[PDB]
């Protein structure tokens, strides 16, 4: 059951409204690595996660992401607030889509559920969640490097922080299953070619050397 | 440059043609967790990966996935050959689209680059590659349990096996950077709320408690 | 700020699990007229709705829809629970996508934000919300006509009920603005052709007759 | 059958060519609230609307929208003619896509039938048509305020005017069924929780209180 | 301007309703090779084709494609009407989407303008149209071989026949420009490699023999 | 099987980085007329083309299209590397998506298999390919006229030239089947209306004159 308290976790604080940046910020509202993606991925996973311990974790983190989503939407509201007659505004998608957040990315691409990565075994879900957090932190860094003022930059820092936090949670959820560094899961046992490496593009490293792999220099 | 030799990795060996299974098999041709996704994700990453070692690894694997894509395509061609009058065939999308593989999934959804997860830091790429590898293994397991004949099963088992192989390659690469189990990456320093968990939805675990998290029961 | 209490408003109650129907039910999870659509439309609208009275209404209804979304996801979980070896299951998308809800419709189409209808003046938002409720109720009726058991049929009846409720709320939100039956809004005054009707496909009614319109039988 | 005569409704009268505005104008050619959406939504409804009167109305309007689509297309052709060397033109999608209209929106998003809202009950269709009409009017207003010359503005004003006209036609049709202000439609009888409001997020209103709703302050 | 008389190019007649065939038939309505693709592509091209003769031809053909679209819709309508309770109907997407045509294909994929090939040069446009025609005729043939009855079969045969006609029109247009059998077009001068053929996959034919090509047997 | 050597068809050389041109260049990478469309379309066709000669030709060409794709990627890479701080770069989608090519077009649209035209008959396939080639050459020309420097211009000229080459290959293949100038193909016999031309829009040409057509001046 969903409840809602109106004010956000952190609080809206920006400088002069920056509509051009607000459009870049849509990437974390309606974009692939955005907050809607995280919130919906971890939540839809929880429905088929049998272990109550991890199902709870997914739901806690998911609900937090709904609050991050709320926050980003407020930054976008403020950065497109009372500036609809400026020329900076007129060069943004907000000029035709209206002020405020919209569930699209910075390129105007509507949010798709193809952004999501979930299903089957919990190992896939957790590994997909780790990847989604990596994408999230990445986009948050690029936006911080482009942030208009300081109040924005630090709200984005807090968000970027929580994704590093979440990354740990998922990493520890896997560790409890002993599947953190163990590449194998599922029920299908591998054949004899499992430790082979094919040099199909022609460099050496631990990914193609002993004791981990039998390197095949020329197929 | 690309080069192609006509012989596949493993020759196609199927029982009687099963066009309904052929449609399910499209999940690995034009599906989200499919071979085109793997091939394109790793290859597009190689254009912005600086480490010459890791870049080469991404290309080696990507080229293999193209060859996996070929095998999946040959399986689908075989299970839809000379059967366009059976009622099984007429209940598939192959009846209107034509025999052989197409870049759709099992639900007829056209492949979309929205499936891909890539960009920026190599830590993200490798983590995205590990997640992608999981979903590929998962989908392959489901197809294995639904396989129509033993020859088809073995070909799918080998394909699944290579995803296990690829997972290890990606882990060893991520581990060689010391970032396989280290949640932090990037340039943005974390703040004060890093090691805090919020009970926004009581099940507990290492993701939730000491020594890595301070539990907040009621926010 | 989002909070979550684990158990749903109503309670899971079905008969024998029906995976084929569960797929039809995805229409209200990840479909156009589904619960995610309503929840996200009314919520993203609230960010640019200036009137606090209506902004609150949108948020109340939106949060309720998140709980409807939770409910439908539980029906789908139950109707795909412990049936993964039946042949009914094997003919569904769940066979390859895994058990449990997924943010796609009954046709396997991923949820898109193009489903959403919002922006600009509150009159558009409310009229779009009325339309979204009409679509919602429609799909709920078709599913009720196809429901497997009685416990399902009545959970769907309660959902269909609340959408008729919501329809009223929006209809009364417009009435408070005096824009319920008044076709005009915005700031652009119409020209002289506003009351014309062009017979471009060649029947009469109030939509093309006096006193409302000047009918043009032949352009 | 369809018939086309080469002369548009209003001849194109623009100032100097403005290719940047031409891109914004694509919102009414290949955009969500655009003329193709209106034309196709109303037309596809006519195939399942039983009432011979309403069905004819949908076709009359749909054919007009096709003619509106033509005018928008002519506007876009005019504002992108013989200017492919100006730097304004080179900053638009017309530089790679070619001059003239294309079935994309102002962000380059290909038109998608996901824009359409239709199906089942005629009450839904008309309500979907009213909502669609609102978004069309809204987008037209924004384009009017951003128009490059007076001749372009007047053409857009007339187009906006017809959407006001169409809204009334749809209202009169919905009213003739007694369903313009009546929230109920369909065959499924409502249950016990029909007239109940939940304060899940205190602002009050006719949507929230007596005599139509029993307020639930804390669920 | 557009105009519409109510009877199709010719009477549509079917046997009993076959809703399962109607879903397949959606390919020619909201599918890639369907009538909407043909209509829109040729029409959108007319806005930038400078040859008044070829422009008119495109318009002539597009308007006929609209009439074909109406026919396909009416066939789909007839094959889905009054058969709600039948088990065949319940196995189709019409069960949840409603009776009659919808702008999607046989798989439930919403129609997208990405189906269209157009822009820039008339030679590109005309070649695209010949290709689109070939896809339409191909799809029609597959439907014809799946025909539920004879009345339907003869309608689809006529529609197929008209695509052959259009192909001849487009070829005559291409041939009037001298570009039907001459590959070169545009304003860019080719370099020294225009006659090279690379044997990158390992067969001979006119595509890699003298006089036309310098065959590179081993790159 | 697939194989990869590391150097392209020829050396890629540019001037200074022009990230704004690199975004335009994405059309030939992840765009509709791009190299991925060409590669995948011709390759996927090879799985169902029965003519061993034409099958091999399709494979030969597709593998070359892959090499072109690598080149386009490398051009995009060079034009986006080491220029993060520059204001031009910050105006591009690379600012949020990262340096280098991504499988999207100049508008940010993710690549989709809906760009592909294929299936059924080799004649349909070959005509589709001639059309795809025409789109590629057209796009290349627009990029060439927008070239940032001479090194880039000469690479795009070569790539354009190779499309002219492919067009000749596909034409020779079509001509070997006797279907280059003959519209008819497939297994369905046309009816009595194959030579009719309808003047539905109101010009004359070989597309509607004797000997080929019976012109219907007024339907
Ligand atoms: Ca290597
Ligand atoms: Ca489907
Ligand atoms: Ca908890
Ligand atoms: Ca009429
Ligand atoms: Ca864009
Ligand atoms: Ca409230
Ligand atoms: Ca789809
Ligand atoms: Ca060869
Ligand atoms: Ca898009
Ligand atoms: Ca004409
Ligand atoms: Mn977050
Ligand atoms: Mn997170
Ligand atoms: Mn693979
Ligand atoms: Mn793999
Ligand atoms: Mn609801
Ligand atoms: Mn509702
Ligand atoms: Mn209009
Ligand atoms: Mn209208
Ligand atoms: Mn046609
Ligand atoms: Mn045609
Ligand atoms: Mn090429
Ligand atoms: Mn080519």
């Amino acid at each position: 059951m969903f409840f809602h308290k109106k004010e956000p976790i952190h609080v809206v604080n920006i400088g002069e409204a920056n509509p051009r940046f607000a459009q870049l910020l849509l990437e974390q509202f309606g974009g692939a690595t955005g907050e809607l993606s995280a919130a919906l991925q971890y939540w839809v996973q929880s429905f088929h996660v049998e272990n109550a311990g991890i199902k709870d974790m997914l739901q806690d983190i998911a609900i937090e992401e709904f609050s991050h989503l709320e926050m980003v939407g407020k930054l976008i509201e403020a950065h497109t607030k009372n500036v609809d007659q400026t020329e900076a505004y007129k060069s943004t998608l907000f000029a035709v889509r209206g002020m405020g957040p919209h569930f699209l990315d910075s390129q105007g691409n509507a949010w798709t559920a193809s952004y999501l990565n979930e299903g089957g075994d919990v190992v896939r879900d957790l590994r997909a969640n780790i990847a989604a957090e990596a994408g999230a932190r990445q986009t948050y860094e690029e936006l911080i490097k482009l942030s208009p003022d300081e109040g924005t930059k630090q709200t984005l820092v807090h968000l970027l922080t929580r994704e590093i936090s979440h990354t740990q949670m998922f990493m520890k959820a896997l560790d409890s299953l002993g599947k953190l560094t163990d590449p194998f899961f599922g029920n299908v046992q591998p054949d004899e070619t499992v430790a082979l490496y094919y040099n199909l593009s022609s460099e050496r490293g631990p990914w193609n050397s002993e004791p981990a792999f039998k390197y095949v220099a020329n197929p």
